[PDB]
C-alpha cells in the first residue's frame, strides 16, 4: 500500500532482528534503514540520507561499499555491536528462477573466525553466565580455538573470572542479577529457557554423541547451572553460524584449584598482557612473545594467565624446554613458514572458509610434515613428535584437489586443480576457444563483403558480437535486421554464433557450478579429519611456545625452577623480566623466605627500586609455574595457590578468601592518604594479618619507619631494605638489596641552617 | 696543503669561498631552481631532512656529495632545520655583473618570516655575558622589537632562562663561560663581541644618543650587560639582510617590577605549558580569547610578568571595566586585522613582500575605523589616540601599491595605477601589444594567402612568424629568417623588430621603475617604523584588554582589590582552568592576614587540596595582570614572589632549598605533601622544620598541605598557623568529595573506610588511639 515491496521484504528480515544492526545487500553496497540507519550513521561517521517513503514518511538510509564492508563491520564489532548480514540467496545455483533474501550470517563480537575481523593475536571468547543462589554457572567457548570449558564459581568473584577469561561477549538470562554491566564488554541477553540444564544436557549429549555428561566430569544435581550455561552457549553458536561447528574441544569442568589464583587487579598490576596505561608496550607477554606462529602467541597468553598448581603438569614442561635448548633454532626456522591453521580449522568448522585458506592449510600442513629429524626428548614432546602423522590425504589430497594459486572467490572461477576430476577437465577445455572456433568463424567470415577492418565483441548485454563502421552499413551474409541501437557506426547481430555462445557460456556455467559442487565435496572431509586438524594446530602451537621457552633460556640467563613440599621461596640473582630489557644494566638480587622467614618488610628511598623487586619475585614465581625458566641462577618454590598484588582500593580486604596457605602477597606502600596516624594503624593491622593471624608469606613495602620494629615482635617476619650512595656530590642507586632498615636521609644539598638543626633534632626524637 | 684548481671546478671554488666563512652552519647554495648543499653539509642535510643524498662532480679526484631542495619548498625545510636548532646561511648571487653572497642567515632566534613561526609563538634570542660576580643578560625579539637588558647572578640564571623561553642563546667562547644545559640552540661568539666599551659604542650609535644614562645603565656596574646587548646587536647585524631600526628603547629590568617566579613555579602552575609539556588546558589556553595573534603573544607575556606597580595594574583594570560594554564590536574589528607587528618586523629587516604591505595598509585602515567603536576614560584614551595618528602611512600605501599586488616584485604590477605617470605610460604599451599583433597578423593573412600563420614568441628568439618548409620557400625577402626546424621555419621582420624592441624595452624599464618605487616606499615605511610599532602595540594591548573584559562578562570574574597590609582575602574563589572541566565546581574562601599566615591543609586524596592551593596562587597571579579574578570579591596585599611545589628527592630538597632562603614577608608559598620519600621519621622531621620556617624566619603567606597528622598541632604553638581540611561525606556506603574548606583537621577516618573491609580491624583501632 504505502510501502515499496523492496521495503516489505526488508521489514520481513528486520522483524526477526530488532536487537542488532542489519546489513542489507543493495547492489554493490550494504545499506541500513530507519533506526539502523541513524545508529549506523552515528556509531560510524557515515553520511545519513533518505531513499523512499513509508506511510508518507521519508525513510532514512546509510550505506557502505562492498569492498570496504568487513573493515566497517569490524569497527562495528570493536564497538560491541552485532550485525546480521542479509543477502539474496537462491536454490540450485544462480537462482533457477527465484531468489529468497535471508540472513546468511550473523556477526557477533564473541564468535569471530575471519582474519579480517580479528587481530592476529586476539583471543575471542564468548562466555555464558547462569546465576541463581550462591554458586553460578560459568561456561565459555572460543570458536577460533575450539576451546569449550565450564566452571562453577561463586556469585561475584565472577568479576575476576571474567577479567581472567578476557571475554568479548557475555550471554545473560533474565530477572535478578548478575550486575557489573560495564565491567564486562558487550552483553547480549538471551531467553531464560536457553540456560536450562533441563535442555542443556540433552543438547550437549546430542552434540558429543554420548549418553551422559559424567565422562566430562559434569554431574546433573550439581553443575546443572553450568551445563545449562554450556547449553545456552551451544544454542547461540548454532544460531549465529551457518554450519554447526563440529570442532569444539569437549566439555571439561575447570576446578578452582588446578591453576594459581590471580584476581583482576593482580592481572592488571603485573602487566601480563596489557599495561595500566591501556596499551601493550612492555608487558610480560610482549617481552616473551618470541613465537613464530600466531597460535603459539595466543597459547603463550593462555599459559601466562593460567599457571598450574599441579606438580605433574609442569616439570613435564621443564622436560620439554630442557630437551629443546639444543634444537630450537631449526624449529622456528621452519615454524615461521606456516599460517594460522587454528583459525583455518575454525573457519572450516563454521563454514566460512575461502579457497585461499585451503591452499594455505595445505602448505602449512606439508611443512608440518617436514619436522621429522628434530624430535626425541622426554614424555610430552615424545607425544608431540608422534602427533604429526603428516596428517594423511588431508595434507595429500589437498594439493591434489586445490590449485597452487587458487582464485580469491569461488564465484570467480578456477579453484579445483587440473586432472582432479575428469568431467571438470573436459568442461574446462574451451579456454582455447577464446583463441579458436571464434577465430575460425571470424576469419572464414572475415570481410565476406568489405570494407574494411573487422573486430569482435564479447559484451554483457548482448551475446557474442561483431564490429562495423559508419558509412559501411548493411553488408552482412544473414542480413535479416535484428540490429540497433543507436547511431554512429552500426551493428547487426549474427544468427550462427548464437549457437557458439550457447556452448561456451554454458560450458563455464556448468564448470563453475560443478566446481562449487566438488568444492563443497572435498569441503565435507570432516567426518574424520577435523579432530586431526585441531590436534595438529594444538601441538604445533605448543611446540612453538616451548621452543620459544628454550630460546629465552639461552639468549638470556634463565634456570630451571625447583619445587618443594614445604612452603619456601628462595632465588639467587633474581632479575625482573620486563625491566631487564629497559635499562641494559640491571642488578640481580635474591629472595630468602621460609616458614620462619615468611614476611619481608621493605624500606628505602624512592628511586631505589623496591616495587621493581616485588614485581620481580612475583613475576618470577608466575613464570616458574608456567614451565618456562626464571631470570636467575637458581630458584626454589614450594606450594602456592594464589598471588596477590597492591581511590582507596580496599581490595586489600580481598586478601581474605578461600584457602590462604599462600606463598606470595605484594603490598606496595599501603597507607598513602588520610594521614600518617590512621594510615600507620591500618598498615600495622594489615601487616599483622599476613602472619599467623590468618595468612602467610608477603612482601611489604612501606615508607612507615615506625613499623620497621616488627621483626622485634614476630620472628617469622624479617626486615630488609634497599640503600643509596653517591661516591660524589650526587646520590645514585645501584639497586642492591641490603638487610636491615633505612635511612639517612640526609641530605639535603642546600636546605639552609635553621631547619637543619631541627631536621637532625626531630630525627633524634625518634622516641 | 698544495691543491687545485685543476682538481676543483671554478663553481666549486666559489662555493668553497662562501663555505669557508660558515664552517659551523649549513649553507643553502642557490643552484638554478634549487638550493644545494655539498660535502658534510650534504650528508647532514640528507640525514636531517630525509632528502636523497647524491653526487655532483669531483673534487681532488673524489666525487662531491650533494643534496638539494626545490626553491618553492625551501622555507618548509628551513622550518624543520630551525626546529632542530640549526642555522643556515642563504647563498644567492647578487649584482647590478654577479658575485656570490650570503644575503641572509636563518637562526632559531632571529625569525621574522611567518613560514618559520607559529601564530602565537614568541621568538627570543638571549645573550649572556658572565663576569662571575654578576651575569649580564640581554634579550631581543625581532618580531616585536623587544630589547631588554638585566643584571643577574649565576645562581639566579636558569630561572631567567626559563622565564624568557629563548629559542637561541649567545654565549662567549671563553673557557670561563657559564656551564648550562643545552636546551635551545647555543651559539658561541668571539668573546671580544661582549666587550663593554664596544657594546656601548654600538648601542649609542644604534639609538643616536650620547650615553646610556636615560636607559639606566652607564659603564660602571652595568658594563657586563652592556656587553651582552652589544653582542646581541652585532649578531642581529650579522644575520639579517637589512639592519632593523625597530628595536624599541632598551630598559634595564629590575627584580622589583614583576612578581618573581622560578622555573619550577612556572612549570607547576602550567601558565603557558603543561607538566607533560603541551597546550592541554593551561592558564594561557583557558584565557586565550584574543582576536589577534599579537594579542595572544602579549597575553602570554603578561601572564608570565605580573606587575608589582599597582598603579599600572589599576590602569589596566580601569581599561577593562570601561571595555565591559563595548568589547563585541571591538573584537569584531580587531579580528579582521593582520599581524602588523611581524609585518613591521619584516619591513625592518628588509624582508617584506608586496602583499605584506597590501595587508599593512588595509589593517591600518581597519584600525582607523576603531575611532568610533569605543570611548571611555583611562589608558584606553592613549590607545585610541594612537590609531588615527597612523592614517598617513595607510594613505601613502593606498596610493603606492595595488589593491592586490603580485606576489613577487620582480613580476611588476605591484605599484598602483596613477602613482607614477611614466610607469602608467610604460604600462600603457600593452594594447599596442596584442592589438598591434592583430593589426599585423590580419595584414599578413591576406598578404600571404595563409590563415596558417600567427605571431609567436619564445624567450630565445623573441617574436617571430613561422611557416612550413612548403610555405617557407614562398615567403618574401621582407622576412628575415632564423631558426631551422623540421616542419616549419621562423622569421622576424623589422616592422616587428621595432615592435619587439619597443615592447620589451618598455617591459624592462617598467620593471626597474617598479623596483625603485617599491624600494622608495620601503625606505619611507622604515622611517615610519616607530609609528608602526606604536600601532602594533596599541592594537595588541587593546585586544588583550578586550579579552579580559569578555572573560569577566562571560565567566563571572570580579575586579580584585589591592591593600597596603599583608592580606589574602578571596570570597569563594575558583580555579580558572579546572572550572571549565567539571560542569560543577565548588568555590572556596581564603582568609589570610598577618595573624593568619600559614594554612596547614590536611585530608584524603580526592579532597580538592592541590586544586585549592593552585587556585589561590593562580588568583594572586591573575590579580597583578589586570585581568579580573574568578571570585565574588578579592583583596591581595603587597606580593613579591610566588613559590610552589605541587620526582624525588633531592629535587624536593632543591626547590625547598630555594624557597626557605628566598621567600619573604610578601611571598606566597605553596607546599604540596613535602616529605614523600625516604621514610616517615626523617620526612616528618624535615616537614616539621620546613613548616617552622615560613611562620618564623620568613613570614610568608604559605599554604602547606601534608598527611603528617602530627603537624596538626601547630596552631597550638603558633598564632600564625591555622588548621583547614577538605570535605568528605558518606551518603550511601559510598565516599564522596564535595570539595569544601572546613576549619579543623578532618579527624581520623581511614579506619572508617571499613565500608569494604574485613577484620579484626581493631588491631588498627588499637594502634590509634595512641596519643
Ligand atoms: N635491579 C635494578 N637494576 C637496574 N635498575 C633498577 C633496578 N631496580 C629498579 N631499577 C630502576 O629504578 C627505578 C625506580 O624503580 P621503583 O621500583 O619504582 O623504585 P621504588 O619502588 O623503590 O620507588 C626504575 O626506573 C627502574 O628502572
Ligand atoms: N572545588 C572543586 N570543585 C569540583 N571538583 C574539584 C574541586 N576541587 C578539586 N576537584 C577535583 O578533585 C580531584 C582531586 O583534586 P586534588 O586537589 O588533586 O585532591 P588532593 O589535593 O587531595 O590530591 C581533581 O581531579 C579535581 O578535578
Amino acid at each position: 500500500s504505502a510501502v515499496s515491496p523492496m521495503m516489505q521484504q526488508y521489514l520481513g528480515i528486520k522483524a526477526q532482528h530488532t536487537d542488532k544492526l542489519v546489513f542489507y545487500r543493495m547492489g554493490d553496497f550494504y545499506e541500513l534503514f530507519l533506526d539502523d540507519a541513524v545508529e549506523a550513521a552515528k556509531l560510524l561517521d557515515i553520511t545519513l540520507t533518505t531513499r523512499g517513503q513509508m506511510d508518507g514518511v521519508p525513510i532514512k538510509m546509510a550505506g557502505v561499499p562492498f569492498h570496504a564492508a568487513e573493515q566497517y563491520l569490524a569497527r562495528l564489532v570493536k564497538l560491541g555491536k552485532s550485525v546480521a548480514i542479509c543477502e539474496q540467496v537462491g536454490e540450485v545455483g544462480a537462482g533457477k528462477g527465484p531468489v529468497e533474501r535471508k540472513v546468511v550470517r550473523i556477526v557477533t563480537p564473541g564468535t569471530l573466525t575471519d582474519s579480517a575481523l580479528l587481530e592476529d593475536k586476539e583471543t575471542n571468547r564468548i562466555v555464558a553466565v547462569s546465576p541463581d543462589k550462591k554458586y553460578i554457572g560459568l561456561a565459555w567457548a572460543s570458536l577460533q580455538s575450539g576451546e569449550f570449558k565450564t566452571k562453577l564459581t561463586t556469585a561475584d568473584k565472577l568479576n575476576d573470572e571474567l577479567a581472567r577469561l578476557q571475554a568479548a561477549e557475555i550471554l545473560l538470562p533474565d530477572s535478578k542479577n548478575a550486575p557489573q554491566l560495564q565491567t564486562a564488554s558487550g552483553v547480549t541477553r538471551l531467553n531464560a529457557w536457553q540456560f536450562a540444564a533441563d535442555a542443556g544436557e540433552k543438547l550437549l549429549t546430542e552434540y558429543f554423541g554420548c549418553q551422559d555428561l559424567r565422562g566430562f566430569g559434569l554431574d546433573s544435581k550439581e553443575h546443572a547451572v553450568s551445563i545449562g550455561a554450556a547449553g545456552a552457549l551451544l544454542n547461540y553458536i548454532r544460531l549465529t553460524q551457518n554450519l554447526m561447528p563440529q570442532h569444539l574441544d569437549g566439555l571439561s569442568l575447570e576446578t578452582d584449584s588446578q591453576y594459581i589464583g590471580m584476581d583482576a587487579a593482580t592481572r592488571r598490576n603485573l602487566e601480563i598482557t596489557q599495561t595500566l596505561s591501556g596499551k601493550k608496550t612492555p608487558t610480560l607477554f610482549s617481552i616473551l612473545d618470541g613465537c613464530a606462529t600466531h597460535m603459539g602467541s595466543r597459547l603463550l597468553a593462555l599459559w601466562l594467565h593460567h599457571p598450574l598448581r599441579n606438580r605433574a603438569h609442569i616439570r613435564a614442561r621443564q622436560e620439554a624446554v630442557t630437551a629443546l635448548e639444543s634444537q630450537y633454532e631449526p624449529l622456528q626456522c621452519h615454524l615461521k613458514s606456516i599460517a594460522d591453521i587454528e583459525r583455518i580449522a575454525a573457519r572450516i568448522a563454521v563454514g566460512n572458509a575461502r579457497p585461499r585458506d585451503l591452499a594455505s592449510l595445505r602448505d602449512s600442513l606439508f611443512e608440518l610434515a617436514q619436522i621429522d629429524l628434530s624430535a626425541t626428548g622426554s614424555s610430552l614432546l615424545e607425544t608431540l613428535k608422534a602427533v604429526f602423522p603428516e596428517t594423511l590425504p588431508v595434507a595429500e589430497t589437498l594439493k591434489a584437489a586445490v590449485m597452487p594459486e587458487p582464485s580469491v572467490w569461488l564465484k570467480d572461477g578456477n579453484v579445483i586443480n587440473h586432472g582432479f576430476h575428469p568431467e571438470l577437465d573436459e568442461l574446462r577445455r574451451i579456454q582455447n576457444h577464446g583463441d579458436e572456433f571464434l577465430l575460425d568463424l571470424e576469419a572464414k567470415e572475415r570481410e565476406r563483403t568489405g570494407l574494411s577492418t573487422l573486430k569482435v565483441e564479447f559484451n554483457r548485454v548482448h551475446g557474442f558480437y561483431i564490429e562495423l563502421s559508419k558509412t559501411q552499413a548493411e553488408q552482412a551474409p544473414a542480413d535479416y535486421q535484428r540490429r540497433q541501437t543507436l547511431k554512429n557506426a552500426e551493428r547487426f547481430i549474427t544468427p550462427e554464433l548464437k549457437a557458439f555462445e550457447d556452448k561456451v557460456l554454458t560450458a563455464q556455467d556448468q564448470a563453475l557450478a560443478l566446481e562449487k559442487q566438488l568444492f563443497d565435496g572435498v569441503l565435507k572431509n570432516l567426518r574424520t579429519a577435523l579432530p586431526q586438524l585441531q590436534k595438529a594446530a594444538k601441538a604445533a602451537a605448543a611446540l612453538d611456545v616451548l621452543s620459544t621457552f628454550s630460546a629465552l633460556a639461552k639468549e638470556r640467563n634463565f634456570v630451571r625452577p625447583e619445587f618443594a613440599d614445604y612452603p619456601v621461596v628462595h632465588i639467587e640473582n633474581g632479575r625482573h623480566p620486563v625491566v631487564e630489557q629497559q635499562v641494559r644494566h640491571f642488578t640481580a638480587n635474591h629472595t630468602d623466605l621460609d616458614h620462619k622467614h615468611r614476611l619481608m618488610l621493605l624500606t628505602g628511598p624512592n628511586m631505589g627500586g623496591k616495587s621493581t623487586y616485588m614485581r620481580q619475585v612475583a613475576l618470577i614465581v608466575l613464570l616458574a609455574h608456567t614451565g618456562c625458566f626464571v631470570p636467575a641462577d637458581a630458584a626454589t618454590i614450594g606450594p602456592v595457590d594464589q598471588i596477590f598484588t597492591r581511590v582507596e582500593m580496599s581490595e586489600t580486604a580481598y586478601i581474605l578468601h578461600h584457602a590462604t596457605e599462600q606463598s606470595i602477597v605484594l603490598m606496595d606502600e599501603v597507607g598513602r592518604g588520610t594521614s600518617t596516624f590512621d594510615g600507620l594503624a591500618l598498615a600495622h593491622a594489615i601487616a599483622e594479618h599476613l602472619l599467623q593471624k590468618n595468612k602467610s608469606f608477603s612482601l611489604f613495602a612501606t615508607h612507615y619507619f615506625e613499623l620497621t620494629y616488627l621483626p622485634e615482635a614476630h620472628a617469622a617476619a624479617v626486615n630488609m631494605h634497599l640503600s643509596a650512595l653517591e661516591q660524589g656530590r650526587d646520590i645514585v642507586f645501584l639497586h642492591q638489596i641490603q638487610p636491615g632498615p633505612a635511612g639517612k636521609s640526609y641530605g639535603i644539598a642546600v636546605a639552609k641552617l635553621a631547619g637543619l638543626p631541627v631536621r637532625a633534632l626531630k630525627a633524634a626524637q625518634k622516641h
